[PDB]
């Protein structure tokens, strides 16, 4: 089967990828990009497997997508992205690159560790490389522009973002690596420029959550040229209000980067008292209150929260600050849920491990741990913690049954590609 | 030319005595230079003695030049969360010195010897700076780190500072005026990350030492953003047992400073009950003594003192005891073995010339005025005090020709600098 092998070659590399790239692990940046992200994805035509988003701590622009609906972008987007249409046409246009199944095609003209080997290169700010036909890149914007339209962002963002990076081509002596991977030759440029001229007039509104992920990213995930520069936040000062309450959340994340905790905690307040109810900000709430060592004042908080039941962010604030707090058993209620509803993320194993050897579970502390190695392509890794957990259960009990049956399945994982 | 450099850098230090605000105490100098020394004796190619001088001056720098001479602005004790961050500002300027940076740097150009002296005056005083290259930041680094751990301080304190740097100058308009001196770029700071990552994880607890120079340094010698805060005491306060008997030090400290020497005495009873031979205990008790007219009370507790013979802190506060307790000869008895002992040291020659006053022994008074001035660089002024004490004996007298042959001395060094 190609869509189940394409899959789990997709699974294989997104594997590779958590295990030696510096991805994002946020919560609040991984479910607005993978929020946005499905938006497009589900006004796409011809969609035939899941999509996910990622994100990348370099600040080379650049971005990419493979087998599975898998799809890479460099935290360097928020830096060239003015508005969200723009962000939204870079990941309609990745987006249309695997519904035409573009990479796939191309390489049916040792082989898979060829291809993995240049995905991570590209995604390394350590950086051969992928490059798509200018034909590939013209059905990109075409069908990418479309999936941009009818997701309600303004279908001039896409040329006018062309143009932002046809203007460092030569203003720069540096070719932006996205130009490398999406060749920009002006044909494309006035193909798109006109299709978007063709569509109906629409100016749209960049959403709050747009804002506020751009300034974490570039805030609290700073490297290189991600800054997020005193230029920037005195401009959003002077912009519109959804503006200005990114730009107070970005000065309250820079005064806790720098420890000046209570600074911070005075400066997120107005924001927290016009929205007492957002993730966002309650983020942090928290995160400066645990700098302070008031865990109970963070878990009040939490439990007053009226998503609690709905948003993984909020799930995750409070199981930590459960740990912090001194109780892991009520850190482990909330995890041992969470991993089940989402064995993908690493942030709620990561955490039962830690509420787990918290309580001297020894043996759920390992398989917990285990399941990070296993998101991180460490698959003897994972089978040594499960094994040690098998070892501490009495032979015939379920618990050892259970890990030496997930034993079982990580050894599939590792047959299946050499 | 290691002969030219150490008489150049006399020079130079004789210049930052007389113009810069330097901080001449005897326990915190005896700190610095005790640290200073530990890491030297674990430095690669010294060629060189070692001094190093605390500057009063609320903004963050370091530098060194010639003869081993290291300058510290007393900010260091503001950012260094442990002994280790500060022993790696010091490992730095001790890597500057033993690669001769600043002495390689100046045999390319070829007066000048001045304009860098101007240079030194400027970066020391509070209120044209030098700077090295990415070359020789990356060698101070690599190399520093090493003296670092051979020395028994946490190698990943380095990497930690610095990032520590970096973060409030982003949360800060203002760059600390270190980074202007000894530029960091994030390659460099990657570059600390690894060298320190590739050895071993050292858990080290600072000196007792540490946090009563940083009690002693911010509380006695407050300036600006320089301050022993309530919220500094109180963490203290919290801490481990040597943060609470610094916390304890800094708050008997501040009520000396006040006057509240009664409830100085209560404060510090208990730690010099714990340690009767402690020197920072000693020298507190004595100005608390003292500032009631008790120099009986503290002549007593100072010639009980094991290390009286071989401390040159209780020697001068000794010796200023005996001053307000009315015997200056004995105090001149103390004063006149120390400044033969340690030529260099101002605190002995301004003390042994309010001996000679008491004692009204003019001539005397004089010479020693005149030492002071001659360590500051103003050896016209020297001359000019020397030259009064030559006309007060007779001559052919050993007076007349010793104060003749010291003003031969000083006017003999005023020829070889300009
Ligand atoms: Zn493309
Ligand atoms: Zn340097």
């Amino acid at each position: 089967g190609s869509i189940g092998q394409e899959m789990q070659m997709g699974d294989y590399y997104v594997r590779q990828l958590r295990g030696s790239a510096p991805l994002i692990n946020d919560p609040l940046l991984t479910q607005y990009i993978n929020s946005l992200g499905m938006r497009l994805v589900s006004h796409a035509n011809s969609v035939k497997t899941p999509f996910h988003f990622f994100l990348i701590n370099n600040d080379e622009i650049n971005a990419f997508a493979f087998f599975g609906g898998n799809v890479v972008l460099h935290s360097a987007l928020f830096r060239y992205s003015d508005n969200e249409s723009q962000l939204a046409s870079v990941m309609a246009h990745e987006i249309s690159h695997v519904t035409q199944r573009h990479l796939a095609r191309a390489m049916e003209d040792t082989w898979v560790g060829a291809l993995g080997s240049i995905l991570l290169a590209m995604a390394s700010p350590q950086a051969g490389m992928i490059s798509f036909t200018q034909q590939n890149e013209q059905e990109a914007d075409r069908i990418g522009i479309q999936v941009l339209q009818r997701s309600g962002f303004d279908p001039q963002a896409m040329p006018t973002f062309l143009e932002k990076l046809l203007d460092q081509a030569r203003y720069s002596s540096r070719p932006p690596e996205i130009l490398l991977t999406h060749p920009l030759p002006e044909s494309r440029l006035a193909d798109a420029r006109n299709r978007a001229n063709q569509m109906r007039p629409m100016v749209v509104q960049s959403s709050e959550d747009f804002y506020l992920a751009k300034a974490r990213t570039l805030g609290m995930y700073n490297s290189g040229r991600n800054q997020l520069t005193s230029d920037l936040l005195d401009e959003w000062a002077k912009g519109n209000v959804r503006q200005q309450r990114a730009a107070q959340y970005g000065r309250a994340l820079q005064a806790m980067e720098a420890n000046k905790y209570d600074e911070a905690r005075k400066t997120l307040q107005p924001l927290l008292a016009a929205e007492p109810g957002n993730a966002w900000y309650l983020d942090l709430a928290t995160d400066i209150d645990l700098g302070q060592n008031k865990a109970n004042e963070a878990i009040n908080r939490l439990k007053n929260a009226r998503d609690l039941r709905t948003n993984p962010v909020l799930q995750l604030n409070l199981a930590n600050a459960y740990l912090q707090g001194g109780q892991p058993q009520e850190a482990a209620n909330i995890l041992n849920r969470y991993t089940f509803n989402n064995k993908d993320d690493s942030n709620g194993w990561d955490l039962l491990a830690q509420a787990e050897a918290a309580l001297n579970n020894r043996d759920q502390e390992l398989a917990a741990r285990a399941e990070g190695y296993a998101l991180a392509g460490r698959l003897d890794q994972a089978i040594s913690l499960l094994s040690s957990a098998s070892s501490q259960v009495k032979l015939g009990s379920l618990q050892q049954a259970r890990y030496d049956a997930r034993i079982d399945q990580l050894r599939q994982l590792q047959e299946r590609f050499k």
